[PDB]
């Protein structure tokens, strides 16, 4: 059936095989078959390597043979004639059987190799069909990889029942499971896309996939925005991940101290830095959380960056920018006040209660420091503390408590923030002691009870003050090599958006500087 | 002359009087002078500290008088008589020419007092004009006041000659060096503003005036400016001196990087900070020079700054801001493509060189790092070396050596730049050894020779480092308590304008939390 031509290539082509091949042809008595028992014969003929067997007891079309190796029944199976067109298939499939490499990209077959699920396709092709053998070498090759998905190429010239009965009516025309699957020429790709969708697959499959970062920012507050605008501009390969772009700018309404921005709106600011970001194509993933810090084991390596969603991500050099957590009361009323007299910030909103009564929250130094600093300019702040007595420094207390325009309560918890539907107009509040209820009518209270800053994912790995804040130089350094941090989280004394800003510009060149400086090959 | 009451009012008046004071008068024959002579001897009856004495020789309107001391010849002379409306005129020079006080704002007479110039001021009055006698008075108490400052009032019903010869029409009529000067209802205020005009007095006078401050920043670039912002907005006193505001981004055009603005101009983003300093009130003066800091003598005192226009502010807090001088080659074609392809700065320019060919003028680290970061994103970089040998940090100088888009000059002395009339095409340098001349095809030339902090006025006062960098802290403290700094100016490691508007907010805040902890008051 083969000419010399097809006979002398083929004796060539079958030299490449590593694995012994069998076809396993299972016949009737019609002339097909007798056409293909000779063909697999002649081709068995050609090498010691390929082996023809018969099974005629086989529940399958006759005639159809499979193409496989000894002990195995995976592989692809021919029904009727294989020529034509469909010879460079044939020769294709026996070739890959007995070992030869396809010439997809290995990405592409492994995952095909590793595709869940059973799949079984039947491909109906004709000889002179000049587009068929394309569809044809992708389902083949599909059912050599993976042993749950088989395919069966069908010659309509010799099951021209089957052609009617299932209204083919051009070709290549594609099955599976029972059901069309498609016409015409369709790619291995193509293919895959269709039964392999990648709907649901999480982002930390993704993640894993990316290649080294010469800088990966953690945080994406204003901080990590200002690194990544300035490693980017280097032109260095340059990841920000954290857990939502913006930080807390985004919860914030009034900014008057953005410098040169005389008033602007968090929302807006964190858009202006998305925008400022993007001109630089850094590669930003939002929605993630660091949740270990691996240091790299030698100078000049990589740092790791596990995500609580089980992705690792790799770094010549790593800037931490995740900001703080600001301690909330946890009372009624905190949420629904929120930009509404309910602040945790003294120098960001102290100028709004001019003229106005206020309270602080905590009696720490913050919070004392905070109420000598607003009775310079409200009427009035009441101070409250929960616990018997301050415990801010004695020079601040002394300076407290020598204010006219300044009332101190201790043992005070606050029981609910009160306002009138839009605004804060006074707080409820127990003495702890004694049980009693009191009332404070006011328009602003200043929540001082302390900073948590987003860091206990780095214990033992990034050294910390008391106060959990990572410990920088200067130059945004911390006590790992490569390792760099700013903003909030750090030790830096003041937390502002333009403090943060100008931090997260440090710590990225100085990133820059230790690659340029461990590049020592 | 003087009824009962005139009288009894009178003699109580000069109870006040603590200086003796003689009435001068110089006498005619007729009737007025008789009344006058009357007077002035009823006067003089009435006090054992007023004298009358008689000179018909004094080449003077007659008849007149001399209010003054014994010994002296300075003081108001009335012409003609000083009664009717002008009773009180001539009460209140009595008890001023006899020590009692003005009931003028002394900072008013003080000026008066010391008025440089020679006036004299006659002013014509009637008996019964209601608002004439402020007038008189006004002038009469300057001639108490400056010896320089002459005035005679005069009587027109009595010297109705001059009235007609002067054409006045309408009293009070005022002279002054033969002058016509003003007439009606003037203030002392006024009459001071139109002989002591104030017209090219100095700044520096002014300045001598001020109050302290509660926050002096001296130097108006991005870090004072921020600094003024996050001061001004705690309530409290707040100046920003400096030599030019806006500093060293008035002199750029194109910026992206400072963070939340793609894109601004230097005189943009100076214009935004005027605008934000001036919502609050800020105390700004420009065109000044801090020459000097004075550091307080105890803590709670009062730092002082001279200027070298030569007048001293007072401040309880100093930030200093006065970044930085950027070293130029003083090469002609410099000044001219600044901007246009001379730049000082790769953080800053980078990005614009993309594919072009630059080079790096410096081979200390700055430069050599500058061209390896260069190299990464621009086709080729040139580096020139005036010295015989690179300075830069071997490690620097192997891996610059090591890159393939990299050429380095040593002995190189660059002798100028060229352009197109619009933009950098090239440089021209000088081998420093043999005196050839050569020539490099580029677009851009980085000047990295290194900066001058604008510090030596402080050489004593303030510890700097090595390069002349005020010493801080994460806290922006330098050696000096209640002395902070911001910005190029400190050790702080990199030199861009989002890092310096963060330092200054950052000093801003230190300086706060310094005055609440030397209130210790
Ligand atoms: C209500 C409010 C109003 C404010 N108003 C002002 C104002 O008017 N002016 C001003 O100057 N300052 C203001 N501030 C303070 C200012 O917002 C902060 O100082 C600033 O945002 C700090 O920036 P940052 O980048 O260091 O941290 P953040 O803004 O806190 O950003 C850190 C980011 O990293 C994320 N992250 C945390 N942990 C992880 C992790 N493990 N992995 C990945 N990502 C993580 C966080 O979710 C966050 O999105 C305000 C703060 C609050 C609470
Ligand atoms: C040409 C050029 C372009 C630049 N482009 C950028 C850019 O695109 N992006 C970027 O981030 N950075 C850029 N920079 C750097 C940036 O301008 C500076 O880092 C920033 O301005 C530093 O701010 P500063 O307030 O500390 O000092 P300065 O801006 O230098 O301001 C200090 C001010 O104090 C004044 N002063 C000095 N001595 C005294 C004294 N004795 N008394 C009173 N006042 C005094 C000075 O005259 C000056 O006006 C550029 C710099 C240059 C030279």
């Amino acid at each position: 059936m083969l000419d010399t031509n097809m006979k002398t290539q083929l004796k060539a082509y079958l030299e490449k095989l590593t694995k012994p091949v069998e076809l396993i042809a299972t016949l009737d008595d019609s002339a097909k078959s007798a056409e293909i028992k000779e063909l697999l014969a002649e081709i068995a003929e050609l090498s010691d390597k390929v082996t023809f067997k018969e099974d005629n007891s086989l529940p399958v079309r006759k005639p159809s043979f499979l193409i496989t190796n000894p002990g195995s029944n995976q592989g692809p199976r021919f029904a009727g004639s294989p020529l034509g067109h469909e010879f460079t298939s044939l020769v294709l499939a026996l070739l890959w059987t007995g070992g030869h490499p396809s010439k997809e990209a290995q990405s592409l077959l492994e995952q095909i190799r590793h595709i869940d699920g059973d799949f079984e396709f039947e491909t109906y092709y004709s000889l002179s069909c000049h587009n068929c053998p394309d569809v044809v070498q992708a389902l083949n090759l599909m059912s050599v990889l993976n042993p749950r998905i088989k395919h069966t190429a069908i010659d309509g010239g010799t099951f021209q029942n089957e052609i009617t009965d299932r209204n083919v009516m051009g070709v290549p025309a594609v099955f599976v499971n029972g059901k069309e699957f498609g016409q015409g020429r369709m790619t291995l790709t193509e293919i895959v896309a269709k039964i392999d969708t990648g709907a649901e697959k999480r982002a930390a499959e993704e993640l894993n996939k990316r290649d080294a970062y010469d800088v990966l920012i953690v945080g994406s507050g204003p901080a990590g925005a200002a690194a990544a605008i300035y490693s980017a501009r280097k032109g260095i390969r340059t990841g920000l991940m954290g857990e939502r772009f913006g930080g807390q700018i985004l919860d914030t309404v009034d900014i008057e101290n953005y410098i040169s921005v005389p008033k602007t709106e968090g929302q807006k600011l964190a858009g202006a830095l998305k925008v400022h970001v993007d001109e630089y194509d850094v590669d930003v993933i939002d929605s993630q959380s660091a949740s270990k810090l691996i240091p790299a084991a030698v100078e000049g390596g990589l740092h790791q960056i596990e995500t609580a969603s089980g992705a690792v991500l790799k770094a010549r050099s790593i800037i931490v920018a995740t900001g703080a957590k600001w301690r909330n009361m946890n009372v009624p009323g905190e949420d629904q006040y929120r930009t509404k007299g309910v602040t945790y910030c003294p120098h960001c909103d102290g100028p709004l209660f001019k003229g106005k009564r206020v309270a602080v929250i905590g009696g720490g130094n913050s919070g004392v420091e905070a109420a000598i600093d607003l009775a310079g300019i409200v009427e009035h702040v009441t101070l409250l503390e929960f616990a018997p007595e301050m415990k801010a420094d004695q020079v601040l207390q002394d300076k407290l408590r020598s204010l006219k325009n300044v009332d101190i309560i201790l043992n005070a918890q606050t029981t609910e923030v009160k306002g009138d539907g839009s605004k804060v107009v006074g707080l409820e509040y127990r003495d702890r002691v004694s049980g009693d209820i009191h009332n404070i009518e006011l328009a602003g209270i200043f929540v001082q009870i302390g900073l948590l800053p987003n860091t206990n994912w780095l214990e033992g790995a990034v050294e910390r003050n008391r106060m959990g804040e990572i410990i920088i130089d200067a130059k945004c350094e911390t006590n790992v090599k490569g390792v760099f941090a700013a903003g909030d989280c750090t030790t830096v004394p003041y937390k502002q958006i333009i403090i943060a800003t100008g931090e997260g510009a440090k710590a990225s060149l100085s990133a820059f500087d230790y690659l340029i400086r461990t590049k020592t090959a």
